[PDB]
């Protein structure tokens, strides 16, 4: 076999069963599974996200599993967010209070109820590092998915933030990452709680977190393969910086494909070594299909009636990318061989990430594909082959639905240059640009 | 209640009892008193000082250390001064003389650690405090030699405060014991063939990295309504205790006092100041006269470079006061001069109203609040039980000091010796005096 | 008028007579042209190149100076070449200027060296012009063999003949003042000519005299006829580099680019591609890799020089593979000259059928920041050239190949292995973007 | 003083005068490797630049493949050097052959990449672990290390059976090396290159920066002792232990190295020794017995120019003490024997402390390469006879230099030689060169 093959073969391997993986297709599906299993949790919880925000939806999760706590006191109840991201408002916010004085409020007002609530700093500063790390751990269960829990993650009033969503249950593979999470993450230096109102300000604990991320540099999953590669397997993956084992394999994965690569990323921004290969499959005859979201579905898009702000200059900066690639590339996508697809929804916004080797490999993912998560981010996938296409309706289905809001770009024209955008966001990409900031941007967002 | 109380209000705070604080008052009863408990210590006795000089007062504190461990071999004596300060004269070495005092009592086991708290004296000396003996502390910002101790009829004015207290004494103890004593680069000065500074270099580096985010952990068993203690260490400016002190200040409801060597504020703690006087609250600021400072070169004997120094301070005094007359003259600013013969001031400390009391190292002063490594304790008297010791060593303080009721009074450029006023317009021409006031 | 046409129109311009343009089409009608004007000079000849080279070619064309300064000895006879480049061999001429000097005394040939900067790698002497009384015979080329089309094989290159008192007085001043009587200029002829190291310090000075020496001289000429403009510059902001970034928005039609080696600097990279968006035509003529002089054949041993024709054919591959829409339109033609194993050497730029660019210019960064460079600005608004501008593009496309696909060209996997290997190591470490900033 | 104390405390293993074994010829050394091979009960541990696939490389793996067939549960390893093995037909591509024609027989080869580039760092860790022995040599495996066939390479040989330091030297290499990030086999025909493993090395680097030995001292400074050291940059204990073990030197320093190119450091401890009154005996090659000379009838290479680059630097230096050398004090002596080549290390610290190490005292060795050695105290003498019958046969080829002026100039060298350094030193690129080889 070619070295990537190898890869992939010798990868360990859990077992899992069909019946035993559900897809769900909608972020009000995903909140209600999430309550669901809250309610019915009967050992251990273990939610794991980037924040948890103080709003009607994040409060709506807070408030479940306080609830599962006072009816059971022995279940084993965690969250952890971001240690930086859970103190301070969204970006240029009138800005209130955090969601960490919020996670103290909660704690004073239900005491007995034993919900501690960690705050991970990947890096001294957010812009360095952040946890990226998913999976909500429920008994025998990881329910992963890339949302963190707010309104828009979960369809709360009306307007939603498009994700993933798979409900896994496999004792196995829970434990190892629930046990991950307890000896390196929880148990690590420079984990405070964000639930003390006494909780040190980043400065103080800047040396813990120093080597804290050192730790993490090579902490990786240790458990030995139970599964050949003729059955569906599932295999948890997480890794820190450029040579994590994570990395590694979705860079093996992708040469792989026999016949065609799928690939969700929120900023299209692909690191160098993942275009190569792109080109590569593209060079070999194979298919490649690339499902980003349309500017307008991106977060920090501003639209153009409103007073335009320095960030809202993100989503043309990924066109710009797009553009670029696409310019490239144009002879693949006359073949029909690279097929670029925009998706747009009102002014819902746009969150898939993930990876599909033919029909025989699905990397589900919190990875955005970007420079800042190859180097920077605690990143985790969980990695499923599925050999003899059992998951074939679901797979489909989901696709399916993926694509349903999606334009194909036929030509990389069909594309606004800058000439196009608006005056202060046209002056401002062309100072940037000028001083060669642009790259920059692109290996920090 | 404002960030400020808030802060305070939930610092972990351990209990005390208002008769294991005792009070000094006079450096020669801190001497004697220093003695006594080397003298009664049965199970450690750690001495922390910036240095322990080879002069009368020194040898004394050293010899009753050697004489303790003598008649208790089993007791734990260990001397922590600093690395590089230990290996100089003012502007034969205090370690050389720590080597011959090693060489002359064979048996008896006394280290001394040299502490670098950066690769160059400029950059970070070892400015934590404490003589911590058995369950008590014994807390001054002294050194130990001649005048500090007050031998020989000339001294230098401190404050003195023993703290019986087996938690906080333990938490101080351990604390210098894992992140000092067992920390990198830290090297005996009783060796022969103690290295060279250059030689351990990268262990320094690695240290201070070690020391930017040590602090003390500890669960608070005291609430705000009782006597109390809190233990601070910090090295950098976003310490905890400079945290502390920051928000110390604002919750004066009525009146802060400082007590600094060198009148040299960062500016975030003037800022502070300011806000305080806005808001009609009183600040009264105790500094030493430019001749009570020990860089002071009488105006007869040669003048030196350094001794430029009390001048550049009274300078601070004076554009500081300048700008504020306005509070001078309603009684809410306070500026205090100390003053006695050619002894020498060294008092630092914050009085929040009659409710807190810092006592500390700390010089507030921007080396202090960004390069040398720093501590204190907060004491919380929220019922006024030290009420009669507070107030005899304000008033003991205050003897010796004259009230400035206009910034004119103080000295300008103009009034200032030859040599003093041609080197200060020297500076001032190519704006080192910047510089200066950020590292000394 | 847009910012672009205004630069064009403030130009100062000197009249010329359509009489007073010959072109030539060969390099063999080249070399007897440069012989017979030699022969025929009654005041001055000025030669300058980047080298004159000790062979049959080169011997020629200095036999025919000594020779004709013989038979006038009050004709003022120089020739500047660069002075690293005759101090070298291929990857000494000098030597050679001495011996000539010593086997022809009385005969006065000065034979001067022009250092642009302290090594030749950070500039070479790239000014072009053979002056001859009140005539500038301007071309690429430099003097050996192949410039020469000696002994059948060529270097093709581009000759235009231009009778003009005042434009030649203009030149010939402008080399007298700035270069010959420069600071650091060095006789190659004198067998006790300083070493670099000794004259460092002089080029040092020499190199910032000539960061803005720039032809001074009052526009005789409107817009509306016949007129030639000389330019010279070094480095990023002189007035040819300014004039050659306002000429190519000004094609309302088509903009046409002779160069060697395909290595734009970004900026007129970004010119191309604004004419393209305009819905205007561009073509670009280039050698193919086997027409460039680096070029190594497969059968022979393979060395790591002859990997520069990969590196521009990487680069004209690169930029049409970002515009094979337009290829498509029929907007922008790429042309790959190429005949037998002779190479290729054409520089210079037709706007419309109004301008024509003649120069040593590779339009490179080189060029652009290192070397000093220089031309000749035709405009030519009644079409009074039509014939020989055309029948000289006619001639340049003879052996030219259009690429109508950026995937008929060769990419890195089609190389030979040493090459492939050699590419593949250097743009591992990115030295790719360092070497196209040098060469 | 200092110096003193330092080596006073460094842990020291004790040592039986029984268990240490000199060799004096490379072809002894061939035998010698063989024998244990063939006689080891439980594990083989063979690190080296090297291994070539050459008739002398050939004989000890086929000597490893016997080994392991006739004792399959022996611990059988192979380490070399990661880029150096894969530089047309390759020693890795060897390896790889070599594990295919001999199925069933485990026998792992691993390349250690010490840098992420060639020039940046190398596995000049040195040792061949053979159950409770260490046999300690400079030598790659290939034809003239190890004489086969006629032509050979000079170095040093020493077997020393110590349990506790061969399990201290096992263990090390187990866990650092062995079980590294970045480590891959050779023997892998679908092994990584170089860019895909290139942050893998970067983080394996950083750990061996202090990767050190950890073990107790059971020896006093009254008895026969080794230490063996590793180290990777400036401030390693190997470098701290050869910077305060010159100054000891209470009557004579001997050094060996390969290539004349000492840092400051330590020709500032030579300087030091000199003017205190003792003795400096330095023994290096002549030009034409370094392995990178050819002859001035072949074609000329760049790389040709190396000897004289070592030659100008001992010109250097013997320039400046040439007072010392009138006294007697500083003798500097070039071995030369035909067209065979010199690589001989170490330190002799009078008659009491000898350094056997791979390390051949350059700037590269001190901050670049992967670097260790054996420090043995033989404080009552008890090495007496093999040392000094190891110092007889190396100085047996050598000269005695008198004067700096003995040594040929610049002037004097071949025309393309002399073209090429004066070219380099105009742009003084010299000193770069002297930094990086």
């Amino acid at each position: 076999r070619n070295k990537h093959q190898q890869h992939l073969a010798q990868l360990p391997k859990i077992s899992q069963s069909v019946d035993d993986v559900d897809f769900f297709y909608a972020p009000a599906d995903f909140r209600e599974t999430l309550l669901e299993k809250i309610a019915s949790a009967k050992q251990r919880i273990c939610i794991v996200a980037l924040y948890l925000e103080q709003d009607d939806g994040g409060k709506g999760i807070l408030n479940a599993l306080y609830e599962a706590k006072r009816q059971r006191p022995e279940l084993d109840v965690r969250v952890l967010v971001d240690w930086h991201r859970a103190q301070r408002g969204r970006i240029g916010a009138a800005a209130s209070n955090t969601n960490a004085d919020w996670y103290c409020r909660m704690a004073q007002e239900n005491p007995g109820v034993d919900v501690p609530v960690y705050g991970v700093p990947i890096n001294t500063r957010e812009a360095l590092g952040v946890l990226h790390f998913k999976g909500f751990i429920i008994d025998d269960s990881v329910l992963y998915s890339g949302a963190s829990l707010n309104d828009v993650y979960l369809h709360q009033h009306d307007k939603y933030r498009y994700d993933r969503y798979h409900l896994i249950r496999n004792r196995k593979m829970s434990d190892i990452m629930f046990e991950w999470v307890t000896q390196n993450i929880m148990n690590g230096r420079g984990v405070n709680r964000l639930d003390d109102v006494n909780r040190p300000k980043s400065p103080e604990i800047k040396n813990d977190i120093r080597l804290f991320r050192q730790e993490l540099r090579d902490a990786a999953y240790h458990f030995q393969g139970d599964a050949d590669n003729d059955q569906l397997s599932v295999t948890p993956l997480v890794g820190l910086g450029k040579s994590s084992l994570l990395n590694k394999t979705i860079f093996h994965l992708m040469p792989c494909a026999e016949q065609k690569l799928t690939i969700c990323t929120p900023y299209f921004n692909l690191p160098a070594i993942l275009v190569r290969n792109i080109i590569q499959l593209l060079r070999e005859g194979k298919k490649v299909e690339i499902i980003v979201g349309d500017k307008t579905a991106n977060d920090f898009y501003i639209p153009e009636d409103e007073p335009f702000k320095i960030i809202g200059a993100l989503p043309y900066l990924y066109e710009i990318n797009l553009r670029r690639f696409l310019s490239r590339l144009q002879y693949y996508v006359n073949t029909d061989q690279l097929v670029v697809r925009l998706w747009k929804d009102d002014d819902n916004t746009y969150h898939l990430k993930g990876m599909w080797v033919d029909d025989k490999w699905m990397l589900i993912t919190g990875n955005n594909l970007n420079p800042r998560a190859w180097r920077l981010d605690l990143e985790n996938a969980i990695l499923i082959h599925d050999p003899q296409l059992e998951l074939a309706p679901q797979r489909e289905k989901e696709l399916e639905l993926i694509r349903e809001h999606t334009t194909i770009v036929k030509h990389y024209r069909d594309l606004q240059s800058i000439a196009d955008y608006p005056v202060k966001v046209r002056k401002l990409i062309r100072r940037l640009r000028r001083i060669r900031i642009d790259r920059l941007i692109s290996r920090i967002l």
